[PDB]
């Protein structure tokens, strides 16, 4: 019987993929508490998990566009220092969370910390209290250059603990299918995509024409209205998964739909290359048209395109018809979904955590 | 990899205790879908689970106060036929759910049905499709007289399938601690008590006086305001767990608080003998003052009072001071909580289900 403090990010993409393992721990009789930014409250509790805020409402651009000195930062065009730039963003994110995250850790007294790769507040809190921690990957590929830059940015905070680098996690979890990737344990990606009123009625009824899902995530929407009007002309019934506030002919519906709920009713997905969106579409064996927006998802879209599970489009109307006609995309997507199903479940991983 | 259709009731007390096992299944990589009345949507999805309505908004009194003939029914004062009366209520509840629950089962095609003891729509749907089903108990004691009456009321519906009684479930789950009770597998009761914005701040900070939790559930509130004003005079800081719409001196707070989140910050609980409330307080080793309102929870309050884990009050101010001064109540409550922790987890049960 353990008390596990789960430390998450400031947007849905950094919180949702930690939900299945958190519930897997709770299912094993353990006490779980998810600590994240105050704006991630409804997301955490909407997943049925206990929540505690570590900082006010916060989004990544606030932290990424300003450094410790207080000076505005800009993004390098060169991919490599762009990744280091992003990494330092995650590092400074820790400076906003650590205080309340530590004080919460002092009082709640956890035995173990669960967190994602770029949420470095986890390792910091774990190292501060002198307790082990678990690292779970939430990406097809996690560029270590991002992580290293974040650790380097936190150097004054580690020296405060008389450290150079965070102590290695008790378990490093990876979710990339072996037939894709270029001290880690593999885990099957069980997708959690948020909270809806109910599973849409059209999901259960029969489908008499190819259905396409169009989604850009929770950050990229703020092109979507253009692809919505044109894609049906390619011979598709389209559904747009987007925020209800953000939410038409040939379109079936437009609104907040957890992908895992609607994926069985779809044949192809056009998206922004989002980590959670990609892995979810992968796990359900659906060919994807990935339009990689954010730099940190670039590697994942490369692994995806290479395996032929989908088409990376750095035109997207052309990529769909290319999938609508060629069947090798569906085949690979299903092959990889089948491969992920063989991997250990979050339930299997809980035992490993308990056992060592 | 299975598709499990979870069939629940029409009020929170019949839905919430099915959440942990449902997530335990989802954690093991299985596909889960919770089917309940339309008013139980927010409860299901608030737990992070997929939802599908089997009937419009519905509460137990509608079904219990009217029979198949369409005639108004009254409650017997004699406990025994009162239990049979209640049982026939659950039986007629099936008549309201079975249609949409069946059609949903035809299209979604589940391999297995998960349900509670008195949700007979589960067994009916399972028997109709010819698939196994799982019975989980959500009570300290489940009077078989209730269940038998429900089955008897459904006799025309079983004869429709050429049956007399529902086929025995693949697994019958019980949650009563061995040192309490008078083809079942024991499972530890992992409490899920709903959805809140966050864990209250006072839960983590230190407590310099005995704190009491006052809650009557989701049905009984519609006395609570009286016990709220008087109980602090007994030397207590009181917190009232009740609907926010329903929600003062000596009172710390009043509103919707999932018990499992606030239980560590409490010393004693006064309640309506609610099944979920009792089991949750039990699992956290907290002495209870049970005021049994509903007839079906009477047996549970008897098992509770006998074990000395609390005081059954069929005056409640006296029962608290009796617990506030005598320490044998806390001892038994903790002994039973310790006993439940030894029992197999919902995660352990998932394996059993997978294995046989
Ligand atoms: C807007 C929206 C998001 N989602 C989910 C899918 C993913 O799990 C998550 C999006 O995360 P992600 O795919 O990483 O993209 P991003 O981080 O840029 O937002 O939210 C839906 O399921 N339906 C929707 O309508
Ligand atoms: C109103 C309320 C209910 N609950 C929970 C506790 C139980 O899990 C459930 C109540 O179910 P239960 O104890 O069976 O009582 P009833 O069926 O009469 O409603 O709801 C809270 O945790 N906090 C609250 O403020």
């Amino acid at each position: 019987h353990m008390r596990i403090l789960v430390i998450a990010g400031c947007s849905e993409g950094f919180v949702m993929p930690l939900v299945p393992l958190s519930w897997a721990l709770r299912a094993a009789g353990h006490e779980v508490l998810v600590a994240a930014s105050e704006n991630m409250g409804p997301t955490v509790t909407g997943a049925g998990l206990p929540f505690a805020p570590t900082c006010p409402s916060l989004d990544m651009p606030e932290v990424l566009s300003w450094d410790r000195e207080g000076n505005r930062t800009t993004m390098p065009r060169e991919e490599k220092p762009l990744l280091e730039h992003i990494g330092r963003g995650y590092g400074r994110l820790v400076l906003r969370m650590r205080d309340e995250a530590l004080a919460l850790a002092e009082r709640w007294k956890p035995d173990l910390v669960l967190t994602e790769t770029y949420s470095l507040t986890g390792p910091l809190v774990a190292a501060t209290l002198g307790i082990p921690w678990i690292e779970q990957s939430i990406r097809l590929a996690s560029p270590e250059l991002i992580k290293s830059a974040g650790v380097g940015e936190l150097a004054p905070e580690l020296a405060e603990l008389g450290l150079t680098d965070f102590p290695d996690p008790l378990l490093s979890i990876d979710v990339c299918p072996p037939s894709m990737e270029a001290g880690t344990t593999k885990m099957r990606y069980v997708p959690y995509n948020g909270r809806n009123d109910q599973v849409p009625s059209w999901v259960f009824e029969e489908r008499k024409q190819p259905r396409l899902c169009l989604t850009f995530g929770t950050r990229v929407p703020l092109l979507l209205q253009a692809l919505s009007q044109e894609l049906p002309k390619l011979g598709f019934e389209v559904v747009v998964a987007v925020s209800d506030k953000l939410a038409p002919e040939g379109v079936l519906a437009a609104g907040q739909f957890p992908l895992s709920a609607i994926m069985p009713a779809c044949d192809v997905v056009v998206h922004h290359g989002g980590h959670g969106t990609t892995l979810t579409c992968l796990s359900e064996g659906v060919p994807q048209v990935s339009v990689p927006v954010i730099a940190e998802v670039w590697d994942s879209a490369r692994l995806l395109h290479a395996a032929g599970a989908g088409v990376e489009v750095p035109s997207v109307l052309a990529a769909c018809a290319r999938i609508r006609d060629d069947s090798s995309y569906v085949g690979n997507a299903r092959r990889l979904a089948a491969e992920m199903a063989t991997l250990p479940t979050p339930a299997d991983i809980v035992r490993l955590i308990e056992q060592a």
